[PDB]
């Protein structure tokens, strides 16, 4: 049975920090935070406290055995001071979906949402309410048993921090980036763990990454399978908007097979693409041989990644068996890209009403 | 660079808590451990300081990300109260592999063994001398970045914990759904993050009444390891040739210190062949039902060997003849390490604490 919204406990800061006047993400956090204990005698009550170190048993293996997953959302606050949650019950779905795979315990997804909407409350003096600012939340569940059996754990942490964020682009303005495509790393397998958001599967990307750094690339795209299927990009999901090879303008992202994590962003641009009925919205696999051929015959428009950090990052290069491709996305606009920034700022900002927004 | 034993910090109990007068694994520790802090200005001096807890920032990228490494190693007391480690060095060796994986602090591995020497010295009435006792030795290292960026962490702490420790065989779920590891993975490296969604499988293979995974990899069902073991195999090969197999070390398998340690003994004995090769579930099939097997076990750290009497493979229950044959080979292995392990022979694996 879970911790109950209706049990919160609430401590307030004694001195609050000084809110920022160059913001890094996910650097600068607020005054408080959420906090649920879990233990053989179920969830405790759950907590508003100030902002503060976790103490943690040295054998926790929250620490030995990654027993962690996360989530991410934003809120943004409109000129009327109002703030909201970009479809947070999605991500609900996913930490409970995580939390699952890792035998942590389960929780009620409304209760948990509630209390993140108490939190923001709290802390809703944070949300900024410049172009492009908003706040990420970071749920965290962590396992806490203080044993180096590999086992399931019989204590567990649900936390939440609040990060205010500043604008990914200036002005709303796109700046593509280089992806480095070498088929040697592989950040998930069918079988494995990709498609849910646990710890485990970030910490062996940092050295990939870094050598992408060095052959002069920015961010990794993620191959996989022996005919070099596109799945992600760096922490983003992929999506290709381009002339198919049976003539058909079409947007594709790659299905979720298991090797994709199907995120928010990702499934919201699926679901407005769908609706404008303009153009094929599809879920197939991309292969490099796909992606190498359009480039040839002038079939590719636009190239990006979609998540929640950064929103929509175009693409305009990527290095393949040691050769440069350069991918037309800027050329063409990049008005797909530009699209739907527009129509998700007019969203998550509250110029249009819509369900997808959940109010604080 | 790299802290340095000579600057050790120590800081002994004030409040020593009562040895075990039955002990279960992992969960019952000692009155110290080392502790060490790396940042911009690179590593502090190490510290050994009573047994206490961690505080993190919330956001710490151990937590996060992921950002952590660990080791397992033993200790064993002989007779005459002399402490041995065994072969810490190669557990250095992959500590520092595991590491530079993860875009962790390097360090000199002389000067850590240095560390866990002083801090085991410490703690030496810990080290039970009962015949199968030891104390187990466990050294973590986590980044500990207050940042959210999926990044390189610009700080760490490397800590060390210690477990005192106090063949009857088991029974496998064999079931290729389950991925423990794949090749351009890091299943090679003693992460934290490769054990978290294994504890899904093992209720699985407890749900279907054996206690531990096979973990079987490829179109041709590769037996990789068990549990968290690795896997040797004893067999008549289908060329006739009496032979010790266990899985080659080409990606997803973690190179184990008793699994070298085995192959190094029966190479040495130079009395069958012992080779490093992939064993599929055809091959050991068509091995049982010819007679060929002899045993089949794990090998590890915490358990040393363990012998496998029964594999499920989907829906059939194969009986492994491991304890019908002695098992001689997990016996004289047992054997011929525990004459190491505790001082009754000298030997170079062996390291004075
Ligand atoms: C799963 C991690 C959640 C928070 C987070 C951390 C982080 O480092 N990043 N980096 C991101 N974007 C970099 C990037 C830029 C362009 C392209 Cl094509 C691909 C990329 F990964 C994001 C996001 N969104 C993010 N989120
Ligand atoms: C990587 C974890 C290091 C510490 C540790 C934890 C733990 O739970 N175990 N369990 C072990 N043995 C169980 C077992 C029994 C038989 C077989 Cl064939 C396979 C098995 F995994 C070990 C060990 N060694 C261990 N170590
Ligand atoms: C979080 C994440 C995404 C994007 O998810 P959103 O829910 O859109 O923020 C994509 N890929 C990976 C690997 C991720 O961790
Ligand atoms: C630690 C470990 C082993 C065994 O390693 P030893 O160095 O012999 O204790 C085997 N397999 C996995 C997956 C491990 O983590
Ligand atoms: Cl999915
Ligand atoms: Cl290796």
């Amino acid at each position: 049975s879970s911790f109950k919204a209706a049990d919160l406990q609430l401590e307030m800061t004694q001195k609050p920090h000084k809110k920022p006047g160059p913001l890094v993400f996910g650097k600068t956090f607020t005054d408080h935070m959420l906090m649920v204990e879990w233990n053989d005698k179920g969830w405790g009550q759950p907590r508003i406290q100030p902002f503060q170190n976790l103490t943690l048993h040295p054998a926790s293996s929250s620490l030995h055995y990654s027993l962690q997953l996360f989530e991410g959302m934003k809120a943004f606050k409109g000129k009327d001071q109002q703030v909201r949650l970009f479809r947070p019950w999605l991500n609900m779905d996913r930490m409970l979906r995580s939390a699952m795979r890792l035998c942590l315990p389960s929780f009620d997804k409304l209760e948990l949402l509630e209390c993140i909407r108490r939190l923001i409350e709290v802390d809703k003096d944070w949300v900024p309410d410049a172009a492009g600012t908003s706040l990420y939340v970071r749920p965290v569940l962590i396992g806490n048993e203080p044993s180096l059996g590999v086992s399931q754990p019989t204590r567990a942490l649900l936390f939440v921090i609040l990060c205010p964020v500043g604008a990914y682009f200036p002005g709303g303005s796109v700046t593509p980036v280089s992806l480095l495509a070498d088929p040697a790393f592989i950040r998930a397998w069918v079988g494995g763990v990709g498609n849910y958001k646990l710890g485990g599967n970030y910490g062996p990307t940092v050295l990939v990454q870094q050598e992408a750094l060095k052959r002069g690339c920015e961010q990794v795209l993620w191959l996989y399978g022996p005919d070099h299927q596109l799945t992600e990009v760096g922490t983003m999901n992929i999506f290709v908007y381009w002339t198919h090879e049976d003539g058909v303008l079409e947007l594709v992202t790659p299905p979720l097979n298991g090797v994709i994590l199907p995120g928010v962003v990702r499934q919201s641009l699926l679901d407005m693409a769908q609706t404008w009925g303009e153009f094929r919205v599809v879920e197939r696999t991309i292969t490099m041989k796909q992606l190498l051929r359009a480039l040839e015959e002038g079939r590719v428009r636009e190239v990006f990644g979609s998540g929640t950090a950064c929103q929509v990052c175009p693409v305009h290069r990527i290095l393949y068996k040691d050769r440069n491709l350069h991918i037309p996305t800027m050329e063409n606009g990049p008005e797909l890209i530009l699209r739907f920034q527009k129509e998700l700022k007019e969203i998550q900002y509250g110029i249009r009403a819509h369900e997808w927004m959940f109010p604080v």
